[PDB]
């Protein structure tokens, strides 16, 4: 599922991401944009052999099990495939754990490099929320 900008904003708000750990809704939409182009099926392998999954590109090294990242963890206690669903509940719930681990949204490189310090509110402008 490829989300619309406002469709995704609505979904994230409904799942309680707006100002979660102090991150306004626009941060999350900006992050999803540059991480996955709003595409729940997005996947990307990285150097250590781990894989990033879903609309928020959650990594198998720590957060989910994909059966092919030896010595990794599964801190969200989910199969990584669950992160590829059209329903973002799994991704959002897992994201909540990640942004809570002490490093905030810096855990998402795309957010750090492309959303942080920008006018992130622009990402939810015009949306019925
Ligand atoms: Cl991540």
């Amino acid at each position: 599922k490829v989300f619309g900008r406002c469709e995704l904003a609505a979904a994230m708000k409904r799942h309680g991401l707006d100002n979660y750990r102090g991150y306004s809704l626009g941060n999350w939409v900006c992050a999803a944009k540059f991480e996955s182009n709003f595409n729940t099926q997005a996947t990307n392998r990285n150097t250590d052999g781990s894989t990033d999954y879903g609309i928020l590109q959650i990594n198998s090294r720590w957060w989910c099990n994909d059966g092919r990242t030896p010595g990794s963890r599964n801190l969200c206690n989910i199969p990584c495939s669950a992160l590829l669903s059209s329903d973002i509940t799994a991704s959002v719930n897992c994201a909540k754990k990640i942004v809570s681990d002490g490093n905030g949204m810096n855990a998402w490189v795309a957010w750090r490099n492309r959303c942080k310090g920008t006018d992130v509110q622009a990402w939810i402008r015009g949306c019925r929320l």
